[PDB]
């Protein structure tokens, strides 16, 4: 199938399969069951920001998700991506809904890529998306134009998120996230997000994902899957 | 056809097509007659480099192609690119051959473009190009290899030159290049170039364009259309 | 000395050369703008100013925009070759005068690119302010210039009400001086912006804001206050 | 004294006071005894490439020393710099030569500081220094050339390298290192050395170095101190 490397904003504990019993943050590496998470006092209808970093050399993969004013969530795993990903990669966002739904506003993304041989860079930074959003590949429910935001999972005119929706949206250039004969290479993602919900259960959360180019939403990845994996092993 | 805004580095002068009697550097609006040019002292074997800019607020493209310790050429013209090119573009370097040959070696290329509303930013920098480099849409007889470099034109194992060639590396992204609700705009290109040749006459040049998403080559666009256009 | 400077005018002083309405302008050795425009400034709405130039145009080129109303713009041919030093700092200036005005900066970005002839590389320096401290190192404030209060840099004194003051002049400098220019250099270009908040209890707000380049040394000339900007000694 | 965080490229092995038995790249602490080092296969005449990178998430300072077409040395230290730095910094190169000498040349230098509260930034880039570098401090016998590069010590008429020199290059502006209300801080340096020598033994090596704002070079800081020490504590 796909080859999924993400940073899960996971508001919706599903301890079924391997959830903490609290919202958190969560570093997954093929596969749905976070390789490590941290509790994250997520707050409805404030706008968060989401850091994720990596490099060459400490080989550690990254995360910080902060309200203004609020005390930052952190998770970090030490992994090699050189034996994870494939050496060129598309980024983007996914988010999800099931029984219980939110909205998945992405208000700005920023992504940063250098690779110097033995520098390549490539930069994006959208703080506004249009109606034709021409460098975005969105799948599944994603929309872009609505107040100039990307709106990842189904939301009605009335601004009523839905339920069992899946949606991502795909930087369009592939990009070259590892290389054999590089001294240092680093990447660095931030987005804003807004998620707000009427239930006391929102549900089911964004992700920031690296995938192989042609990477697609696989079938019934609704809810706790984030539109990112098949099953949930 | 396609809608092509470029600058052109032409090392042959085609005067029956406008070019003027000596090597120049030009400033293509759908057209290979230049809209500006100006004299070029183009150097066979040296490592040269072009800048090209242009501004929402001054509205003028303007290019410089230097060589280490030589003077530079510098051409501008004034365009509204919001009635030229499309909203949404793809970015290249193209490159050609006919009678006469040259290597149209291209060593780096960045990028840069800005987007103030009422600022959304693409950047690439290229200073290595892989034996398969995803980002770029290789057209014609385009390499990416070879040392680290992008060949434009085909080039044999011995490293000589081959006529009636064409050949275009463009940007896999497409870029936002102007909007009706923006406050500023900006773009800025920039790449180094090898231009040798055996001969006392080389041909025919390399030029960076903005085009329309899906532009491909124009049919016998080898030599004096640099492979950016179908007539004169 | 010597300044360079892209003027917030909001005050018409008719007897120095100012147009009978706000305007921006760029003002080379003189207060007494090259050329001007329009500007209707919107009193205690958040503002942007885009300042630019290159070496190969040699056109001096501002914008100053409201969110959802028209562009003013301003442009002047001018070679800083022959103008401003090799060596100089960056700063924004503001003044009050009989009428008064808050000059808040919210933020402030400039970057200089210096590409040479000898070499293929370039020389480069940037930084970008969203959040002012209340002691902020790499910022020489002059005059009444403050930081800190909600993360902001206020040019002229604001008084605990949050009410502007008169007869007030204040500068913020980069601490670091820029290389604006060199001789054998093939292109150098450089970009500025700044957010302003500019409220007024009156129907008269005044004096302004700068964005300017000027001598490293450079310092409030005396009685600067109001219709000079915090920048000329003179009116001339 | 002066508070020094520093990465050495050390080329003398002075064991009396810490180092291994080889020429070494370190990370040095408040103290010129690295808290770890790693062997560094220093080539005579060849252009090298320093990378320092840390940030406030992983708080690890990670450094890389390559040569075009040869293995990268690397070394890590995890250290809260918050603990360890005054908030507000200078960054700058120093260099030294004693009994043994060798020429201490940066052909390039740039640093990128960055702190995430809208974030603030500072950038610098050098390929090219002037005979008048305005924007630099140089302490010692630091010198910028109409060859374009800065000389940290002391190099005679005839290209030829001298003993007992100590010499800095700071950037004139302060840098915000770290913040309190900070949700991350990011710092990055590159330079590009040249270290040439007549004898088998070259002495003793350059840094990378950020100190208090108003630091200088130290009494008889010259040889193993690197222009950075008072004491070899
Ligand atoms: C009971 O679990 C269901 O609802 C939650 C909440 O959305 C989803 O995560 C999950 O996939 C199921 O559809
Ligand atoms: C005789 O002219 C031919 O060769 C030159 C040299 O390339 C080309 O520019 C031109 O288009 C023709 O093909
Ligand atoms: C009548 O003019 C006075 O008031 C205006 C308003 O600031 C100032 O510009 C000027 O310097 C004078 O002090
Ligand atoms: C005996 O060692 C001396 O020479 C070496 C070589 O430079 C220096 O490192 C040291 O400080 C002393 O001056
Ligand atoms: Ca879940
Ligand atoms: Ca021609
Ligand atoms: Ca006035
Ligand atoms: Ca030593
Ligand atoms: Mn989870
Ligand atoms: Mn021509
Ligand atoms: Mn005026
Ligand atoms: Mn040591």
């Amino acid at each position: 199938a796909d080859t999924i490397v993400a940073v899960e904003l996971d508001t919706y504990p599903n301890t079924d399969i391997g959830d903490p019993s609290y919202p958190h943050i969560g570093i997954d590496i093929k596969s749905v069951r976070s390789k490590k998470t941290a509790k994250w006092n997520m707050q409805n209808g404030k706008v968060g920001t989401a850091h994720i970093i990596y490099n060459s050399v400490d080989k550690r993969l990254s995360a910080v998700v902060s309200y203004p004013n609020a005390d930052s969530a952190t998770v970090s795993y030490d992994v090699d991506l050189d034996n994870v990903l494939p050496e060129w990669v598309r980024v983007g966002l996914s988010a999800s809904t099931g029984l219980y739904k939110e909205t998945n506003t992405i208000l700005s993304w920023s992504f940063t890529s250098k690779l110097k041989s033995n520098t390549n860079a490539l930069h994006f930074m959208f703080n506004q998306f249009s109606k034709d959003q021409k460098d975005l590949i969105l799948q599944g429910d994603a929309t872009t134009g609505t107040d100039g935001n990307l709106e990842l999972t189904r939301v009605s005119s009335n601004g009523s998120p839905q339920g069992s929706s899946v949606g991502r949206a795909l930087f369009y250039a592939p990009v070259h996230i590892w290389e054999s004969s590089a001294v240092v290479a680093s990447f660095e993602a931030t987005f804003t997000f807004l998620i707000k919900s009427p239930d006391s259960h929102p549900a089911d959360g964004i992700a920031f994902f690296i995938s192989n180019i042609d990477s697609s939403i696989p079938s019934g990845s609704t809810g706790r899957l984030l539109g990112l994996f098949p099953d949930a092993n």
